């Protein structure tokens, strides 16, 4: 029963889905696409001569930025009416992620279609990219024309890249951008609402760490990283969310809150799903998430393989190409990219944040152990503060080769909020530092964290999610690999007043091959 896009242009409705603020909204709520009169035509893959080739924006040759420039410039040009327009290319992630379609095609017209927070996630916005990426191309007669992408898993990349800034008479400029953040600060790919006192050295050196915990740590197998199954007839009201991927609710929404204008009503453009396109660097952000797919897989470590599951390949969306056709598009279609004819430029050499594995805990810096059991403990709980519990792990003292046949998992499970507001908590497992010891922002005592942009459900007040994280470094890392119970501790950082956890345990997740 796979998610099924309706016939967009027939079966539609204004986004009520994830703006808190809805009266004065900044951007408008009917982004619903033109209506041609055309017929829905299954694609056709592309019969490109060379491979479109994506560059970094913070290394791009003067052809590559006035090419794209200028391609921005004639798409802004456009009416609004037309499909290919700077506004209607922006809608289109407003009608998917904020509640435009519904699944009526899967014989559930009552419940709306949300590609994010699913392992429709990564497939969604490649094809998404894909169709903007070949319309720029033919606006400015470019048929080798290839979009550039935010490489912020790069030290002299993770800065906005200079061609988006400027004033209005730059295409790539957008004024409802953080103040804070646009005088060539370093991303915070870790970003919870507030800017760390932290210096540029530390910052960069979390930043890579972030990647490899989101590409490593914690994407151990296709569940982790594009996230949870979600199939026709789920509701996030009957139960909850698929869980989040690593990425998604990562590096990928922190650099939504961090370039976000914050003194807009919904930290327009990019704090928003609905206002997100509005924004040119959004799609830059998002060809480095795509190219996060793309580097996943090329680490060939073991849990590393593409869905099979037919309810994913069978998903599909509808878009317009560059010719005004509709076209819909499945999952299975878009996992090659060489058949999609492009990719991304790559330095030739190792990746910095390869190696960015948290540094070994000396035991020196521990102490010996008083926290109750998840059985002392009445469920559900609130994290309106620090929040300790001891969990019982499924095993001790693992084998190097049952490491790499299962990976040991920590399951936050039944996270209900209030999705009107961006929320965001903190998961340190086993820490037991002496006092005095020096902390950073990326000690191996961080599992990661659970970030929600705002999707808060039409009739429902509250959502439900799920966060999936690995432990099989993390455990030799804080040399707790033979301790029965870890000691797991949630640290709220923004919007968790309301925010209230269902179960956790720790399971032995069989690593797929
Ligand atoms: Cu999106
Ligand atoms: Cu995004």
């Amino acid at each position: 029963a796979p998610i099924t896009a309706p016939d967009i242009t027939s079966i539609c409705k204004d986004a009520s889905s994830g703006i808190g603020n809805q009266e004065g909204a900044i951007r408008t709520r009917k982004c619903c696409p033109p209506s041609l009169g055309k017929k829905i035509k299954d694609f056709q893959f592309p019969n490109d001569k060379k491979v479109r080739m994506r560059w970094p924006a913070h290394k791009g040759t003067k052809k590559q930025v006035d090419d794209y420039r200028r391609a921005i410039a004639a798409m802004r040009a456009l009416p609004d009416d037309d499909p290919r327009s700077f506004v209607s290319q922006a809608k289109i992630h407003c009608a998917y992620c904020n509640g435009g379609y519904t699944q009526v095609d899967s014989g559930f017209p009552d419940i709306d279609i949300q590609i994010h927070n699913s392992w429709l996630f990564f497939p969604f916005h490649r094809w998404y990219l894909y169709f903007y990426e070949r319309i720029l191309g033919s606006l400015i007669d470019e048929p080798n024309f290839a979009l550039p992408y935010w490489k912020w898993d790069e030290p002299k990349g993770m800065p906005i890249s200079n061609i988006f800034l400027g004033d209005a008479s730059n295409p790539l400029y957008d004024q409802y951008r953080d103040a804070n953040h646009i005088e060539d600060r370093i991303v915070d790919l870790d970003y919870d609402g507030k800017d760390k006192d932290i210096p540029d050295q530390q910052q960069v050196a979390c930043n890579l760490s972030t990647v490899y915990r989101d590409l490593v740590r914690n994407g151990v197998d296709p569940t982790s990283f594009f996230g949870g199954k979600y199939v026709a007839g789920d509701s996030p009201v009957a139960n909850g969310d698929p869980s989040v991927g690593s990425v998604e609710a990562g590096s990928h929404t922190a650099v939504h809150r961090w370039v976000g204008d914050p003194t807009q009503p919904n930290n327009e453009d990019m704090g928003n799903f609905y206002s997100a396109g509005y924004d040119p660097v959004f799609y830059i952000h998002h060809a480095n998430v795509d190219r996060m797919w793309k580097l996943w897989k090329e680490l060939r470590l073991p849990g590393h393989v593409d869905i099979t599951d037919p309810d994913w390949l069978n998903a599909s969306y509808v878009f317009y190409d560059e010719n005004k056709d509709l076209v819909r598009v499945y999952n299975k279609d878009c996992v090659n990219l060489d058949k999609l004819k492009y990719n991304f430029i790559e330095n030739s050499e190792v990746f910095p944040w390869r190696n960015s594995r948290p540094p070994q805990r000396r035991k020196s810096a521990q102490v010996a152990t008083d926290v109750k059991t998840v059985e002392q403990t009445k469920f559900p709980v609130r994290l309106n503060q620090i929040f300790k519990v001891r969990v019982k792990r499924p095993a001790v003292n693992r084998t190097e080769e049952e490491k790499d046949q299962a990976n040991e998992v920590l399951l936050i499970k039944k996270i209900k909020y209030d999705s009107g507001k961006f929320v965001k908590f903190d998961v340190f497992v086993n820490d037991k530092l002496k006092d005095g010891v020096f902390t950073t922002p990326c000690d191996p005592e961080y599992a990661g964290g659970f970030a929600q942009i705002p999707h808060n459900d039409k009739r429902s007040m509250v959502m439900t999610s799920t966060a999936r994280f690995g432990l099989n470094e993390l455990l030799e890392d804080t040399n707790t690999e033979g301790e029965e119970y870890a000691t797991v501790t949630l640290v709220p950082r923004t919007g968790c007043e309301d925010l209230t956890v269902g179960e956790i345990k720790i399971e032995l997740v069989p690593i797929p091959k």
